[PDB]
Protein backbone atom coordinates (compact mmCIF):
# COMPACT_ATOMS: atom_id res chain seq x y z
CA UNK A 1 0.00 0.00 0.00
CA UNK A 2 2.84 2.40 0.34
CA UNK A 3 2.94 4.05 -2.90
CA UNK A 4 6.72 5.60 -1.90
CA UNK A 5 8.23 1.81 -2.03
CA UNK A 6 11.56 1.60 -3.61
CA UNK A 7 12.23 -1.23 -5.89
CA UNK A 8 15.47 -1.72 -7.55
CA UNK A 9 18.76 -4.07 -8.04
CA UNK A 10 19.71 -3.16 -4.40
CA UNK A 11 15.97 -3.68 -3.05
CA UNK A 12 13.77 -6.31 -4.44
CA UNK A 13 10.23 -6.76 -4.41
CA UNK A 14 9.30 -8.45 -1.22
CA UNK A 15 8.09 -11.80 -1.72
CA UNK A 16 6.35 -11.66 1.64
CA UNK A 17 4.30 -8.59 -0.08
CA UNK A 18 1.19 -9.21 -0.79
CA UNK A 19 -0.16 -8.55 -4.80
CA UNK A 20 -2.09 -4.93 -5.06
CA UNK A 21 -5.58 -5.01 -6.47
CA UNK A 22 -5.90 -3.91 -10.42
CA UNK A 23 -8.32 -2.41 -12.87
CA UNK A 24 -8.02 -2.25 -16.46
CA UNK A 25 -6.49 1.00 -17.34
CA UNK A 26 -7.69 3.58 -19.73
CA UNK A 27 -6.67 5.05 -23.04
CA UNK A 28 -4.72 1.96 -24.40
CA UNK A 29 -4.24 -0.27 -27.46
CA UNK A 30 -3.56 -3.24 -25.41
CA UNK A 31 -4.86 -4.63 -22.27
CA UNK A 32 -2.95 -2.36 -19.44
CA UNK A 33 -3.71 -3.35 -16.01
CA UNK A 34 -3.32 -1.09 -12.81
CA UNK A 35 -3.61 0.31 -9.05
CA UNK A 36 -7.39 1.55 -9.19
CA UNK A 37 -5.50 5.16 -7.68
CA UNK A 38 -2.67 5.00 -10.18
CA UNK A 39 -5.38 4.28 -13.26
CA UNK A 40 -7.42 7.28 -12.17
CA UNK A 41 -5.06 9.54 -11.87
CA UNK A 42 -3.46 8.54 -15.59
CA UNK A 43 -6.81 8.97 -16.57
CA UNK A 44 -6.93 12.43 -15.31
CA UNK A 45 -3.41 13.72 -16.48
CA UNK A 46 -4.20 12.73 -19.80
CA UNK A 47 -7.83 14.83 -19.80
CA UNK A 48 -6.07 17.57 -18.50
CA UNK A 49 -3.22 17.85 -20.94
CA UNK A 50 -5.20 16.98 -23.74
CA UNK A 51 -3.41 13.99 -25.32
CA UNK A 52 -6.43 11.01 -25.45
CA UNK A 53 -5.18 11.16 -29.34
CA UNK A 54 -1.38 11.65 -28.78
CA UNK A 55 -0.17 9.49 -25.77
CA UNK A 56 -1.21 6.01 -24.87
CA UNK A 57 -0.55 3.60 -22.45
CA UNK A 58 1.81 1.05 -23.65
CA UNK A 59 2.73 -1.20 -20.59
CA UNK A 60 1.54 -1.53 -16.51
CA UNK A 61 1.35 -4.45 -14.29
CA UNK A 62 3.85 -7.19 -14.74
CA UNK A 63 4.00 -10.57 -12.87
CA UNK A 64 7.13 -11.96 -12.09
CA UNK A 65 7.15 -14.61 -14.48
CA UNK A 66 6.55 -11.32 -17.51
CA UNK A 67 9.01 -9.42 -16.07
CA UNK A 68 11.20 -13.03 -16.81
CA UNK A 69 9.57 -13.18 -20.17
CA UNK A 70 10.32 -9.57 -21.27
CA UNK A 71 14.14 -9.66 -19.71
CA UNK A 72 14.61 -13.36 -22.18
CA UNK A 73 12.82 -11.52 -25.29
CA UNK A 74 15.23 -8.37 -24.65
CA UNK A 75 18.26 -10.63 -24.25
CA UNK A 76 17.80 -12.24 -27.67
CA UNK A 77 16.88 -9.12 -29.27
CA UNK A 78 19.24 -6.31 -28.23
CA UNK A 79 22.21 -8.85 -26.00
CA UNK A 80 22.92 -8.61 -22.59
CA UNK A 81 24.20 -5.43 -22.58
CA UNK A 82 21.50 -3.75 -23.46
CA UNK A 83 18.91 -5.28 -21.50
CA UNK A 84 20.75 -4.49 -18.52
CA UNK A 85 20.56 -1.20 -19.13
CA UNK A 86 16.85 -0.73 -19.83
CA UNK A 87 15.30 -4.08 -18.43
CA UNK A 88 15.27 -4.75 -14.35
CA UNK A 89 15.98 -8.04 -13.33
CA UNK A 90 12.81 -10.13 -12.43
CA UNK A 91 11.73 -9.67 -8.78
CA UNK A 92 13.56 -5.56 -9.35
CA UNK A 93 11.09 -4.53 -11.49
CA UNK A 94 8.50 -1.34 -10.25
CA UNK A 95 6.52 -2.63 -12.65
CA UNK A 96 5.25 -5.62 -10.50
CA UNK A 97 3.83 -3.24 -8.17
CA UNK A 98 1.38 -1.75 -10.30
CA UNK A 99 2.30 1.66 -9.96
CA UNK A 100 4.87 2.10 -12.95
CA UNK A 101 3.61 2.96 -16.30
CA UNK A 102 5.27 2.70 -19.61
CA UNK A 103 3.80 5.48 -22.34
CA UNK A 104 4.64 5.85 -26.13
CA UNK A 105 3.44 8.01 -28.86
CA UNK A 106 -0.20 6.96 -30.45
CA UNK A 107 1.45 6.52 -33.74
CA UNK A 108 4.24 4.13 -33.48
CA UNK A 109 5.39 0.83 -34.55
CA UNK A 110 8.56 0.31 -32.43
CA UNK A 111 8.77 0.78 -28.54
CA UNK A 112 11.40 3.44 -27.12
CA UNK A 113 12.54 0.16 -26.43
CA UNK A 114 13.72 -0.18 -30.12
CA UNK A 115 13.27 3.08 -31.83
CA UNK A 116 13.47 5.92 -29.55
CA UNK A 117 10.50 7.81 -30.67
CA UNK A 118 8.34 9.70 -27.21
CA UNK A 119 11.56 11.83 -26.19
CA UNK A 120 11.29 15.57 -27.23
CA UNK A 121 8.11 15.11 -28.87
CA UNK A 122 5.29 17.29 -28.38
CA UNK A 123 3.07 14.73 -26.48
CA UNK A 124 5.78 14.43 -24.45
CA UNK A 125 6.56 17.98 -23.30
CA UNK A 126 3.17 18.80 -22.56
CA UNK A 127 2.79 15.35 -20.50
CA UNK A 128 6.44 16.54 -18.55
CA UNK A 129 4.46 20.10 -17.53
CA UNK A 130 2.04 18.70 -15.47
CA UNK A 131 3.13 14.97 -14.43
CA UNK A 132 3.89 15.85 -11.46
CA UNK A 133 0.76 17.69 -10.80
CA UNK A 134 -1.02 14.10 -10.65
CA UNK A 135 1.22 12.03 -8.49
CA UNK A 136 3.92 11.18 -11.53
CA UNK A 137 7.87 10.86 -11.47
CA UNK A 138 10.22 10.37 -14.60
CA UNK A 139 11.27 7.55 -13.01
CA UNK A 140 14.92 7.29 -14.51
CA UNK A 141 16.41 10.33 -15.58
CA UNK A 142 19.14 11.73 -17.82
CA UNK A 143 22.62 11.53 -16.18
CA UNK A 144 21.12 9.30 -12.71
CA UNK A 145 22.13 6.21 -14.56
CA UNK A 146 24.99 5.94 -11.27
CA UNK A 147 21.81 6.30 -8.76
CA UNK A 148 19.08 4.38 -10.13
CA UNK A 149 20.83 1.74 -12.13
CA UNK A 150 18.91 2.08 -15.42
CA UNK A 151 19.91 4.23 -18.38
CA UNK A 152 17.81 7.24 -19.20
CA UNK A 153 14.06 6.05 -20.10
CA UNK A 154 12.09 9.40 -21.15
CA UNK A 155 8.89 6.67 -21.28
CA UNK A 156 8.77 5.34 -17.80
CA UNK A 157 6.83 6.55 -15.19
CA UNK A 158 6.24 6.07 -11.12
CA UNK A 159 3.24 6.89 -9.46
CA UNK A 160 4.43 7.92 -6.10
CA UNK A 161 1.12 10.38 -5.05
CA UNK A 162 1.01 13.70 -4.03
CA UNK A 163 2.81 15.89 -2.81
CA UNK A 164 6.04 13.39 -3.45
CA UNK A 165 5.49 13.94 -6.74
CA UNK A 166 5.91 17.56 -6.98
CA UNK A 167 8.60 17.51 -4.44
CA UNK A 168 10.88 15.02 -6.28
CA UNK A 169 10.33 16.58 -9.57
CA UNK A 170 11.19 20.37 -8.23
CA UNK A 171 14.76 19.04 -6.76
CA UNK A 172 15.17 17.22 -10.28
CA UNK A 173 15.80 14.15 -7.77
CA UNK A 174 15.27 10.14 -8.24
CA UNK A 175 13.41 7.39 -5.73
CA UNK A 176 16.42 6.36 -4.15
CA UNK A 177 17.55 10.19 -3.38
CA UNK A 178 14.56 11.41 -2.35
CA UNK A 179 14.14 7.64 0.24
CA UNK A 180 17.88 8.92 1.01
CA UNK A 181 16.67 12.32 2.07
CA UNK A 182 13.56 11.37 3.96
CA UNK A 183 16.15 8.67 5.46
CA UNK A 184 18.27 11.75 6.36
CA UNK A 185 15.48 13.81 7.56
CA UNK A 186 14.15 11.29 10.26
CA UNK A 187 17.93 11.00 11.99
CA UNK A 188 17.39 15.05 13.21
CA UNK A 189 14.19 14.37 14.85
CA UNK A 190 16.06 10.91 16.56
CA UNK B 1 -0.18 -28.33 -25.77
CA UNK B 2 -4.26 -29.57 -27.09
CA UNK B 3 -4.25 -26.83 -29.73
CA UNK B 4 -7.85 -27.93 -30.20
CA UNK B 5 -9.46 -27.02 -26.51
CA UNK B 6 -12.71 -25.98 -26.81
CA UNK B 7 -13.16 -23.10 -24.19
CA UNK B 8 -16.80 -21.73 -23.46
CA UNK B 9 -19.61 -21.45 -21.53
CA UNK B 10 -21.00 -25.12 -21.84
CA UNK B 11 -17.48 -25.99 -21.46
CA UNK B 12 -14.83 -23.59 -18.87
CA UNK B 13 -11.20 -24.47 -18.44
CA UNK B 14 -10.63 -26.46 -15.51
CA UNK B 15 -9.71 -24.96 -12.35
CA UNK B 16 -6.67 -27.40 -11.57
CA UNK B 17 -5.07 -27.19 -15.49
CA UNK B 18 -1.80 -25.76 -15.69
CA UNK B 19 -0.99 -22.63 -17.28
CA UNK B 20 0.31 -22.77 -20.66
CA UNK B 21 4.26 -22.07 -21.55
CA UNK B 22 4.05 -18.47 -22.05
CA UNK B 23 6.66 -16.40 -24.60
CA UNK B 24 6.41 -12.58 -25.04
CA UNK B 25 5.50 -12.35 -28.33
CA UNK B 26 6.46 -10.20 -31.48
CA UNK B 27 4.88 -7.05 -32.67
CA UNK B 28 3.06 -5.97 -29.85
CA UNK B 29 4.77 -3.35 -27.85
CA UNK B 30 6.38 -5.66 -25.57
CA UNK B 31 2.98 -5.93 -23.56
CA UNK B 32 1.96 -9.68 -25.12
CA UNK B 33 2.50 -12.96 -24.24
CA UNK B 34 0.99 -16.35 -25.57
CA UNK B 35 2.18 -20.36 -26.09
CA UNK B 36 5.79 -20.02 -27.55
CA UNK B 37 3.94 -22.15 -31.04
CA UNK B 38 1.42 -19.37 -31.82
CA UNK B 39 3.53 -16.75 -31.20
CA UNK B 40 5.88 -18.16 -33.68
CA UNK B 41 3.09 -18.82 -36.35
CA UNK B 42 1.58 -15.05 -35.73
CA UNK B 43 5.04 -14.13 -36.83
CA UNK B 44 5.44 -16.10 -39.78
CA UNK B 45 2.13 -15.23 -40.64
CA UNK B 46 2.36 -11.36 -40.31
CA UNK B 47 5.98 -11.84 -42.20
CA UNK B 48 4.92 -13.28 -44.87
CA UNK B 49 1.89 -10.77 -45.33
CA UNK B 50 4.16 -8.21 -45.04
CA UNK B 51 1.61 -6.24 -42.29
CA UNK B 52 4.08 -5.25 -39.94
CA UNK B 53 3.48 -1.74 -40.18
CA UNK B 54 -0.22 -2.09 -40.75
CA UNK B 55 -1.26 -4.56 -38.19
CA UNK B 56 -0.55 -4.70 -34.01
CA UNK B 57 -1.22 -7.74 -31.57
CA UNK B 58 -3.96 -6.05 -29.16
CA UNK B 59 -4.29 -8.42 -26.69
CA UNK B 60 -3.30 -12.74 -26.05
CA UNK B 61 -3.05 -14.16 -22.86
CA UNK B 62 -5.10 -13.18 -20.02
CA UNK B 63 -5.41 -15.08 -16.67
CA UNK B 64 -8.92 -15.62 -15.08
CA UNK B 65 -8.15 -11.85 -12.82
CA UNK B 66 -7.34 -10.37 -16.15
CA UNK B 67 -10.24 -11.43 -17.67
CA UNK B 68 -12.55 -10.44 -14.67
CA UNK B 69 -10.94 -6.88 -14.78
CA UNK B 70 -11.69 -6.66 -18.75
CA UNK B 71 -15.19 -7.63 -17.74
CA UNK B 72 -15.84 -5.37 -14.98
CA UNK B 73 -14.04 -2.55 -16.68
CA UNK B 74 -16.85 -2.96 -20.04
CA UNK B 75 -19.81 -3.08 -17.75
CA UNK B 76 -19.37 -0.13 -15.94
CA UNK B 77 -18.36 1.97 -19.42
CA UNK B 78 -20.24 0.16 -21.86
CA UNK B 79 -23.25 -1.80 -20.25
CA UNK B 80 -23.98 -5.64 -19.39
CA UNK B 81 -25.71 -5.10 -23.27
CA UNK B 82 -22.37 -4.76 -25.11
CA UNK B 83 -20.44 -6.58 -22.67
CA UNK B 84 -22.29 -10.23 -23.16
CA UNK B 85 -22.11 -9.86 -26.70
CA UNK B 86 -18.25 -9.15 -27.06
CA UNK B 87 -16.78 -10.53 -23.68
CA UNK B 88 -16.18 -13.90 -22.41
CA UNK B 89 -17.38 -14.81 -18.45
CA UNK B 90 -14.15 -15.27 -16.14
CA UNK B 91 -13.30 -18.77 -16.55
CA UNK B 92 -14.74 -19.11 -19.89
CA UNK B 93 -12.25 -17.36 -22.08
CA UNK B 94 -9.94 -19.18 -24.62
CA UNK B 95 -7.41 -16.29 -23.84
CA UNK B 96 -6.77 -17.81 -20.71
CA UNK B 97 -5.27 -20.71 -22.93
CA UNK B 98 -2.67 -18.38 -24.59
CA UNK B 99 -4.30 -19.73 -28.21
CA UNK B 100 -6.36 -16.61 -29.14
CA UNK B 101 -5.21 -13.23 -30.24
CA UNK B 102 -7.13 -10.05 -30.63
CA UNK B 103 -5.70 -8.21 -33.60
CA UNK B 104 -6.11 -4.72 -34.54
CA UNK B 105 -4.90 -1.94 -37.06
CA UNK B 106 -2.31 0.77 -36.06
CA UNK B 107 -3.61 2.50 -38.64
CA UNK B 108 -6.81 3.98 -36.57
CA UNK B 109 -7.45 6.37 -34.02
CA UNK B 110 -9.55 5.76 -31.07
CA UNK B 111 -9.88 2.39 -29.13
CA UNK B 112 -12.69 0.16 -28.97
CA UNK B 113 -10.22 -1.87 -27.55
CA UNK B 114 -13.31 -4.66 -26.81
CA UNK B 115 -13.67 -4.48 -30.69
CA UNK B 116 -10.73 -3.81 -32.12
CA UNK B 117 -11.57 -1.74 -35.96
CA UNK B 118 -10.13 -4.45 -38.09
CA UNK B 119 -12.53 -5.12 -41.07
CA UNK B 120 -12.82 -2.10 -43.44
CA UNK B 121 -8.60 -2.68 -44.55
CA UNK B 122 -7.23 -3.76 -47.01
CA UNK B 123 -4.24 -5.20 -44.81
CA UNK B 124 -7.24 -7.03 -43.11
CA UNK B 125 -8.78 -8.46 -45.95
CA UNK B 126 -4.75 -9.75 -46.80
CA UNK B 127 -4.61 -11.51 -43.18
CA UNK B 128 -8.24 -13.31 -43.81
CA UNK B 129 -6.84 -14.77 -47.09
CA UNK B 130 -3.02 -16.25 -45.31
CA UNK B 131 -4.00 -16.81 -41.22
CA UNK B 132 -5.56 -20.38 -42.14
CA UNK B 133 -2.31 -21.49 -43.64
CA UNK B 134 -0.52 -20.64 -40.39
CA UNK B 135 -2.59 -22.20 -38.02
CA UNK B 136 -5.41 -19.75 -37.21
CA UNK B 137 -8.90 -19.53 -37.38
CA UNK B 138 -11.62 -16.51 -37.29
CA UNK B 139 -13.45 -17.79 -33.77
CA UNK B 140 -16.50 -16.00 -34.05
CA UNK B 141 -17.76 -15.51 -37.31
CA UNK B 142 -21.04 -13.46 -38.65
CA UNK B 143 -24.12 -15.48 -37.66
CA UNK B 144 -22.92 -17.70 -35.51
CA UNK B 145 -23.67 -16.17 -32.67
CA UNK B 146 -25.96 -18.79 -31.70
CA UNK B 147 -23.29 -21.50 -31.90
CA UNK B 148 -20.48 -19.66 -30.28
CA UNK B 149 -23.10 -17.58 -27.84
CA UNK B 150 -20.37 -14.48 -28.68
CA UNK B 151 -21.59 -11.71 -31.53
CA UNK B 152 -19.22 -11.36 -34.89
CA UNK B 153 -15.71 -10.66 -33.69
CA UNK B 154 -13.50 -9.80 -37.23
CA UNK B 155 -10.47 -9.00 -34.43
CA UNK B 156 -10.40 -12.35 -32.34
CA UNK B 157 -8.41 -15.29 -33.93
CA UNK B 158 -7.40 -18.85 -32.35
CA UNK B 159 -5.07 -20.95 -32.74
CA UNK B 160 -5.80 -24.26 -33.92
CA UNK B 161 -2.71 -25.05 -35.67
CA UNK B 162 -2.35 -27.35 -39.19
CA UNK B 163 -4.57 -28.52 -41.02
CA UNK B 164 -7.14 -27.51 -38.53
CA UNK B 165 -7.49 -24.03 -39.34
CA UNK B 166 -7.36 -25.01 -43.27
CA UNK B 167 -10.12 -27.62 -42.98
CA UNK B 168 -12.46 -25.04 -40.57
CA UNK B 169 -11.83 -22.02 -42.71
CA UNK B 170 -12.74 -23.99 -45.75
CA UNK B 171 -16.08 -25.64 -44.33
CA UNK B 172 -16.61 -22.32 -43.12
CA UNK B 173 -16.99 -24.15 -39.68
CA UNK B 174 -16.83 -22.85 -35.80
CA UNK B 175 -14.54 -24.23 -33.13
CA UNK B 176 -17.89 -25.95 -31.66
CA UNK B 177 -18.65 -27.50 -35.22
CA UNK B 178 -15.67 -28.74 -35.40
CA UNK B 179 -15.31 -31.01 -32.29
CA UNK B 180 -18.77 -32.15 -32.75
CA UNK B 181 -17.86 -33.22 -36.15
CA UNK B 182 -14.80 -34.92 -34.99
CA UNK B 183 -17.57 -36.63 -32.24
CA UNK B 184 -19.92 -38.06 -34.62
CA UNK B 185 -16.67 -39.11 -37.25
CA UNK B 186 -15.34 -40.93 -33.73
CA UNK B 187 -18.67 -42.50 -32.94
CA UNK B 188 -18.73 -44.32 -36.54
CA UNK B 189 -15.72 -46.10 -36.09
CA UNK B 190 -17.07 -47.26 -32.97
CL1 LIG C 1 1.40 -14.80 -15.10
CL1 LIG D 1 25.07 -10.70 -26.33
CL1 LIG E 1 19.76 2.20 -3.39
CL1 LIG F 1 6.97 -19.70 -18.33
CL1 LIG G 1 -23.92 -12.23 -35.77
CL1 LIG H 1 -20.84 -26.67 -27.66
CU1 LIG I 1 8.66 0.84 -17.74
CU1 LIG J 1 -9.84 -11.87 -28.07
MG1 LIG K 1 -0.65 -10.28 -17.47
Amino acid sequence: MNTLQLINKNHPLKKNQEPPHLVLAPFSDHDVYLQPEVAKQWERLVRATGLEKDIRLVSGYRTEKEQRRLWEYSLKENGLAYTKQFVALPGCSEHQIGLAIDVGLKKQEDDDLICPHFRDSAAADLFMQQMMNYGFILRYPEDKQEITGISYEPWHFRYVGLPHSQVITAQKWTLEEYHDYLAQTVRQFA
